[PDB]
């Protein structure tokens, strides 16, 4: 599923991400835009052999099991394919674990490089929330 901007903001809000660990909703929407272009089915392979999955591009070296990343942890205890569902629940629950691990949203390279320090509230402007 490819979400609309306000549709995803609403779904993320209902799943408890607004101000989760101090990150306002616009941060999460901005990160999803530049990680996946709002497409739950997005995958990208990394140089080290791991793969990134879903709307928030969660990596198989640490967070999910895809059966082909040797020596990986499955810290969210989920198959990586579950992160590609039109239902974002599994991506949201795993992202909450990631953002709590010490580095905040800096774990998402596109957030650091394209969202951090910008007017992220613009990503939810106009939405009925
Ligand atoms: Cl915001
Ligand atoms: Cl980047
Ligand atoms: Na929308
Ligand atoms: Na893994």
């Amino acid at each position: 599923k490819v979400f609309g901007r306000c549709e995803l903001a609403a779904a993320m809000k209902r799943h408890g991400l607004d101000n989760y660990r101090g990150y306002s909703l616009g941060n999460w929407v901005c990160a999803a835009k530049f990680e996946s272009n709002f497409n739950t089915q997005a995958t990208n392979r990394n140089t080290d052999g791991s793969t990134d999955y879903g709307i928030l591009q969660i990596n198989s070296r640490w967070w999910c099991n895809d059966g082909r990343t040797p020596g990986s942890r499955n810290l969210c205890n989920i198959p990586c394919s579950a992160l590609l569902s039109s239902d974002i629940t599994a991506s949201v629950n795993c992202a909450k674990k990631i953002v709590s691990d010490g580095n905040g949203m800096n774990a998402w390279v596109a957030w650091r490089n394209r969202c951090k320090g910008t007017d992220v509230q613009a990503w939810i402007r106009g939405c009925r929330l």
